[PDB]
């Protein structure tokens, strides 16, 4: 902790809100989506190309500009106002973001900037970026991730370009708001952009998966979009969520400039993506550099297809830990920091087993049971011993625990 962060040469003062890590600093500027061959790399790239085919095979189609190198360093009023986010919403936890004060914050996602390229004129866009989020530790879940955006607006003569009469037809009105659609958008407006944003989306899953996989689009909710979707592929048994999307909230996209237009948005999480596509077992293979993994990437053309092959499973080692809570000040995504820090890609998953409170004292109990797995190798008894102690330690100093064990 201190009083100035320096992050990609800017400076930031501290204060109560300031919670960046080294760690998760060591990792800013990576940019694994724009590395060449890398796995994400490659979904970037066969998105990219899809959109591409659709605009010259298409007369409709627009042309979506891509921007992939835009600094994760936001204001929280990119990350959330602009996005109509309640000041009061839980996805502003500072235990949820990586704030480095209370202006300022590692985007949490690339909706991010929705805003300001509306605000410059484009009607069709595409962000691939790396976004960061305080969250819970497993295969599934890394402070660090990339997501792609996409945003598409219509103005009224090109939504309804295809029907007869279609310039009767409006976009805008003043009713009221419905599970269906938004207060000042039409039924027949909102009916066209919600099937041209499935139907964009279906087709751009076919381009990646093929024509043999399962997708069900699930109804759920954004303050920035409504309706709201989330798209889900049943992979190995069960529906997983890999993109969500709506129609842009008006207020959103007025906001910016183009009141006149409505338009659709999605925001896809390529790890998730690349997981189902190529199976990969577990989200930290996209940061290691066993060249068993990357080499498996080097492809001659993004359309020769890749058939990857997991590598081993090395055994795991298990140990738990104990501590007190301090007097009313402490966090769980906190130790999961201190957890990062120390043990790195070394620990495969924190599971918070057990907690209560000591009558007397008044005083929290947790008990953490770790899972210590390498993706590269066996971890021996001994080594894991070490971090698992130092660990210890550092929890005792830097999250005023107490040494319970």
């Amino acid at each position: 902790p201190g009083s100035v962060v320096e992050l990609l040469g800017k400076s930031y003062p501290q204060d109560d809100h300031s919670n960046l890590t080294r760690k998760v600093l060591t990792r800013v500027g990576r940019n694994l989506h724009n590395q060449q061959h890398h796995p994400l790399w490659l979904i970037k790239e066969r998105v990219k190309e899809h959109f591409y085919k659709q605009y010259v095979g298409r007369f409709g189609t627009p042309l979506f500009s891509v921007y992939d190198n835009l600094s994760p360093v936001v204001t929280t009023w990119q990350n959330f106002d602009s996005l109509l986010i309640p000041a009061d919403h839980p996805s502003r936890k500072k235990g949820d973001n990586y704030y480095l004060n209370r202006t300022h914050m590692l985007r949490a996602h690339t909706s991010a900037h929705q805003w300001d390229l509306l605000h410059a004129g484009l009607d069709a866009f595409l962000v691939v970026g790396d976004v960061y989020r305080r969250d819970q530790i497993d295969s599934q879940h890394y402070p660090i991730f990339h997501q792609l955006e996409a945003v598409r607006l219509f103005s009224k003569h090109e939504l309804f370009a295809g029907i007869k009469d279609g310039e009767s037809l409006q976009l805008f009105e003043q009713s009221s708001r419905s599970a269906h659609k938004q207060e000042t958008h039409t039924m027949e407006a909102v009916k066209l952009v919600e099937f041209d944003l499935k139907q964009t989306l279906t087709r751009l899953m076919a381009h990646l998966f093929g024509d043999e996989l399962e997708i069900r689009w699930v109804d759920c909710y954004f303050p920035f979009t409504h309706p709201s979707f989330e798209m889900e592929i049943n992979f190995h048994g069960e529906w997983l969520e890999v993109l969500g999307c709506g129609v842009m909230e008006q207020q959103l996209v007025n906001s910016a400039g183009a009141q006149d237009r409505i338009g659709w948005a999605f925001g896809l999480g390529l790890e998730r993506l690349a997981m189902i596509l190529y199976y990969i077992p577990d989200i930290r293979l996209f940061w290691c550099e066993d060249e068993r993994f990357l080499k498996q990437f080097c492809v001659s053309n993004i359309n020769q297809k890749v058939k990857f092959q997991p590598l081993s499973k090395y055994p795991a080692v298990i140990n738990d830990i104990s501590f007190w809570l301090p007097s009313e000040n402490y966090a769980e995504n906190d130790f999961y920091d201190l957890v990062r820090t120390i043990g790195g890609d070394l620990v495969e998953k924190v599971d918070l087993i057990d907690k209560f409170v000591h009558p007397k004292t008044h005083k929290t109990s947790h008990c953490y049971r770790i899972t210590y797995r390498h993706m590269e190798r066996t971890l021996s008894q001994r080594e894991v011993r070490h971090i698992h102690q130092a660990l210890q330690e550092a929890a005792v100093q830097l999250l005023g625990v107490e040494g319970r064990f």
